[PDB]
């Protein structure tokens, strides 16, 4: 209905190239059938996370110009505490190289074991992060996100009789917290509701339990929040972001996401005493409280950067860049996830891929069809992403089986999205020549990093 | 294919404001209705010139923190001479701020007072300095080139029977050089071929009549021949231009349009007499002949964006990019100059308003219109940059009373090519809407930039 | 020459400027008389730390320009990878954040709780993350180490006695491993001799232990080999280095030291199996395999620093420039550890405050005192940064109570040196002045970053 | 005897060879004794010039990253021109490529065939574009300032009874203006008082003459008025350099000098019409009075340096630095030029080499021997740069045979001076062996850049 023009020029390239179909396959077959494991030089356009790969701005980059590289104190910390204080009202904020850092902080300080961690679906690095520090990871979405084809909005909310029933049944007291991410990435970064944020948030205080939010993509949540929430139309993206931290306790993010930068996170809490103690536990694995893994520049640009990304014709641009993609793909009858989410189309490979079983792979092998086929880089997004389930040694079983198409921020255009949808719509024409999978390396978690495959 | 897509990533990105029509209503008047007196920080897409304003590449601005700032012997002098020599093929270069620079120099070398030069048409400052420095100037580009719509292929190719008829008029002696531009801006960007090149080299080789080429987009031009010329098909961009200046004796280049800068030009001759004192004057006007008025980081950028500008995909979608622009305003009926050259669109200003005198400043008022209705800025290519004339006191009238949509390289989408294309449309729709202009504060020279109108 | 130029030009400029000392005072009893906790804004010349304040090259400000930002497979990483595998020698390469998450790594991996790990004194990070993965940690450093004015070369020298007798007393089997440190950072960053190094990879090859090296300060340590180990006067740094780590299984790096950044560090590893384990836990902590926690152009960056550091007359310059300070400092009496090693001067705290105990904190608040009286930030290295035994909960009581003026590399000249030691010498004319501390806030480990205080 | 440590620190450091001596005799040789043909690769710290050889803030670096490249109205030509407007309160600015730009275009302006242009000495490319639109030159500075070893203050006045006398024989209304250079570099670097530069202003005004400066090294000439002339003590320098432009009705700067950049100039004026015409030829020879031959960024690093100059300690370093060396020199018996002036020091070559008569080159052959002893470059600034009289084919006899130790600002170090003033007076303790020059290669014109020499 509306694709925008970018609303930034470009300032400076970085060039771009395809290498034979012949040499794609034999660099598919030397990374093992895993994308993950393919190289940067090797890749076309190349959609494989939205982490990092941003493209900063003018302003940022003066910014990286002006870095205070102090081991403590550096001015630039101060710049990146009063703007995140600003603009998402913690009282406290620890700096991490990234979002995981700032995971393995949260988990280690607020979990004991055997307590359950509650969510609206999970990313893997911070249900790892749960799991490894005695949580059970429970499941809270509504039953609607995980159905691929249901164009419904705020996929993401969380199921608060699910939230209740815990509370019954495991008791209050044994809730670490809930961790309520916006967007929730595996629905297909789908957003969250405000009503349901004010919801959770009036539940959990009722029973004392913490809520804490995985903010990476809380920019583009916001955006879906002004687009089609009613009561938000007129009132700003900021606006927007620092009620939904209004509900929360604290944030774990990766600023290599909405932030705008290529490297950073932080974690945000409103507790003294647990502020205290993640000081404490930041020199352990990321540097000081004022750095915290953090080169001064970095957190410069990601001061910068998270205060650009609310400007509402950047982010309406960002979210519908991803939603011409997945139009246009939707439009000729590739079988995607819908309603399209804020960072990623996410193809639905069960569909794409229906001669195969989810025991052969078909998202791993459809993500390596697709680089053979169009140079384009996508990641795996259902079984190999989902893990061993730890107490049973079988794979985690997701409904949701599908290729993730990641758009950098302020990377591509349309005439780049065009070539992603036209590839794979003629891949589609030959979709039962995607052969199943098998594996020949498996790592001990986070499997969908560096395992390695081969054909069945 | 008719539009590849960019064959590049965005590296960074410039800030621009997202100024609303209203907005943008209160910035054109108070402008005096004139775009020259636009801020570039109110202008969305600033389409004024393709001069000095290419976004460059991640390689370049490497370079730009290797400038060696040393007043003689710089090593990004010696990769600027290397490169030149390489890709141009002439033996001797000094380097100049911009071509202007190089034209000054040039003028004053070359041109013993009362003789010639003839060109295939001209560009204000080339001409200038061959006037200024006592030369007459004749255009002896073929009758075709003044026929805006006429859509022929080297419409900038030069007519030897006009540069026969001047040398048996005048004699060869009393010519200074041929001024060949490559490609023809006052055309429209308009390319000569290989074929006139060879030719126009060899009658005057023959009368020894010097040859030097304005070559501040001769790598557009090389890529028209590379399309549309039989027997180049196959050879290489780089190919092509060496080509080229092998039927030159020297060039002048802003290094501004082609070479991929925002600052830098250079000077290249043959002769080694001629050298020594290019070096002299340089030293007047310029800077010594080791840096020409440039810092050594630009030297080093525009090395390394002429290397760059050779690359056939990149200089394949420059070219097509802009005329995607035009071919989507001449399928609606919009009057432009045909056919569309290497660097801009240009607007028959007086076709789109004939309701309107040229005495009401058409071309004017237009490129007011199209900056109110989408944040584009355009350039008026007509009565009103000709000037006035002092000794009647009338307007200079031009043949041609265009509105110039010029196009930087790297800079824009084909998304920001729609806004363009469909803001021009919807005025086209209304063409009779225009309102004429008067003068309000003129000034008696330069008045294109710095006169103020108001409406009729 | 005793003390040379600085062999590199000053291609970028930071101001520097002094707030007053009654201002100051203020400012270190808002940091709990911790130099720690001052802000960068408030330092005049800051010798906290040598880590990530070093000053960048402009070669290395092009490879900022040159990040490949690809989540998976950057050109960068390949190219830090080459450099560490010439240069080296090991056979694998993990990228981290810094050093710590390298250490982190490296523990995880390599200890089985109870086992012992043995080193030439210690590191604080180093050894916390032994200890949290169970191995009691054993200083087997010569004893004149831990002699404060004993003038002797190669300081840094594991005694092969002490090894022997652990080795005999605990069994080979229970020695997780050997750190060997290059540097020894806490005995004033003294050196090992190449001879050293040679007997204990003898003596631990024959016994299955491994030798990991904490390599951190390695261009330094070969530096001092060049200059005093006999027979390698003319040998070159790289020579030295490259011999260095054949007497090695592997090494952490913090890439913040003897690699000239900001930000970054790595794992280096020659076994297969540990590799492959190395990689499956950088994904849980830090972050790919290749980019481990830092931006592609931070792997750059570091890349050519490793490289640039290889060159004599920059480190010949960077170890005299220590030098320098501390002649100055022991010429006009004030007591330091000698001789004076590559990265910091150590002040004898021990003897400056000969009226405190050690149990009153002498280095700690004569490091408060300095700032006080000169705006000059610089560490506490002793009682403090030792830490507190676990099992005893009694301080540990090194016998080096040092305050470190550390340089940063590249960014200070004779002149700030001469303004520190002035500050310092007239401090010592009143030293009698400075008074003993006590603890108001203790972190439960690594105390010294945060700890605040309070006069006795 | 206050020499004051640098009131920054180095944040990054440019990349330099350091080649032994018996390399430097071989490149000295290939160069023909001529200091101007060194390649800079081959210098270790370069002297020639401080013309645009100056190291940039932090903050000029991220004005770089902010080049609004636009072609009219960009924001870093505003930031320029309010900058200008304020520190040297002129009405108008015209920005140039560099400051023989500013000076071509002043002299156009200003000069009538056959007027006088009287100054206080000159500079090269200044009186050039005064003779060439038809001015003849009249030197009206104190005879003092021609006396080597003169040490007076302010030595660069103009004599008010030789302005006189020109205005008594000449007639005011054949004098186009008063030429005010600050410092005046022929002299050494030799300041001007503001009683002069008042007092010019009065008697000028008396007969109806014009008054523009030469502001090239003007916060140079502020500092020596804050230090020296009774009256200042008190004032910033700020403050200085605004009173000192009072007395002007314009200004040509070369912001290669105290704007602290590597490229830059602009012309100043209070006159509308002056304004007008200076617009209109602007765009001849450099640009749009909108950029005036300059990229964006560099418009803007410009803006930032003038600021940054008007700082006290900076300009006091920088001066003090200067006379660092100067008085090292002097201390020695090293014949120089006195008082030492703010951007050099300048040996007096004619002493140095007693034993060679000016036509065998002292000055020529002296800096050769400079560089081949210490790496160092240096300017020759004696007979072979005052160049040929050529009505009459003899050598011009300069009363000044010096070789110019010229000082970029922020590049180097006292412990660079040291390396300077050790080789020089090394030296000068054999200073016999010094050997004669001839030329073996002359050109016609500026034979300083490319004259080549042979020992006699
Ligand atoms: C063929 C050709 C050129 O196209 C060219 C640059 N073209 C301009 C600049 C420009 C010049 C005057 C007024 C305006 Br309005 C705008 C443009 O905008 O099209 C030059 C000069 O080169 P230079 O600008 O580097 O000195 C020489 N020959
Ligand atoms: C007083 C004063 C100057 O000193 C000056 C430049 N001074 C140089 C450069 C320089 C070096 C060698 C030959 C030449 Br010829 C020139 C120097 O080394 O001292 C200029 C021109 O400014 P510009 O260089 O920006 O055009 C105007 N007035
Ligand atoms: C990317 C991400 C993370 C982890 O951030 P990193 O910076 O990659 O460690 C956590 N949660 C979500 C929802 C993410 O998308
Ligand atoms: C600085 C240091 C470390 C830790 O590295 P970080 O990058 O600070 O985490 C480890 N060992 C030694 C000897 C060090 O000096
Ligand atoms: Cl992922
Ligand atoms: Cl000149
Ligand atoms: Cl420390
Ligand atoms: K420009
Ligand atoms: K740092
Ligand atoms: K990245
Ligand atoms: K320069």
């Amino acid at each position: 209905m509306n694709y925008p023009a970018e609303p930034f020029r470009i300032k400076s390239v970085e060039t771009v190239s395809m290498i034979p179909r012949d040499e794609r396959l034999k660099k598919m077959q030397e990374a093992g059938y895993n994308t993950f494991l393919l190289n940067s030089k090797d890749i076309y356009i190349d959609l494989l996370t939205d982490s990092g790969t941003n493209a900063m701005s003018d302003k940022q980059w003066a910014g990286m110009m002006m870095g205070d590289e102090a081991y403590a104190g550096s001015e630039n910390f101060y710049h990146l505490e009063r703007t995140v204080q600003e603009l998402f009202g913690f009282k406290h904020i620890v700096p991490t190289h990234q979002g995981r850092g700032a995971e393995n902080l949260l988990s280690q300080l607020a979990i004991k074991p055997g307590q359950y961690v509650a969510g609206n679906m999970y990313f893997t690095t911070t249900r790892y992060h749960q799991e490894k520090n005695g949580a059970v990871f429970v499941d809270i979405v509504r039953d609607e996100a995980h159905d691929a084809g249901l164009n419904i909005a705020f996929k993401g909310d969380i199921d608060l009789k699910k939230l209740q029933k815990l509370i019954d049944e495991k008791g209050a007291e044994n809730i670490a917290y809930i961790c309520l991410a916006v967007t929730v990435n595996l629905a297909g970064g789908q957003p969250v509701s405000m009503a349901n944020m004010r919801a959770v948030r009036e539940l959990t205080a009722a029973h004392g339990i913490k809520v804490f939010y995985d903010a990476t993509r809380c920019v583009e949540n916001a955006y879906f929040i002004k687009e089609q929430e009613q009561g938000f139309e007129n009132k700003s993206i900021a606006e927007i972001v620092h009620e939904m931290f209004s509900y929360a306790d604290g944030c774990t993010m990766s600023g290599k996401k909405d932030c705008l930068v290529n490297i950073g996170g932080f974690l945000c809490m409103n507790d003294d005493e647990m502020f205290s103690s993640a000081k404490e536990l930041v020199v352990v694995y990321e540097g000081m409280p004022s750095y915290g893994g953090l080169a001064g520049r970095d957190m410069e640009a990601m001061a910068i950067g998270l205060r650009e990304a609310m400007q509402y014709e950047y982010i309406e641009h960002r979210v519908k860049q991803v939603r011409y993609l997945g139009d246009k793909l939707k439009a000729a009858g590739v079988p995607i996830v819908e309603p399209v989410g804020g960072h990623a189309v996410f193809l639905d490979a069960r569909r794409f891929c229906e001669h195969l079983t989810q025991d052969e792979f078909p998202a791993q092998s459809l993500a390596a069809s697709i680089y053979v086929e169009t140079g384009v880089r996508s990641a795996e997004r259902g079984i190999i992403s989902a893990g061993r389930n730890n107490v049973t040694g079988e794979h985690h079983r997701p409904k949701l089986e599908t290729v993730r198409l990641t758009i950098p921020r302020r990377v591509y255009t349309y005439a780049h999205m065009d070539v992603v949808a036209d590839g794979i719509i003629k891949l589609y024409q030959h979709k039962e020549d995607i052969r199943g999978l098998k594996f020949i390396y498996e790592p001990k978690q986070l499997r969908f990093f560096t395992a390695r495959f081969d054909y069945i």
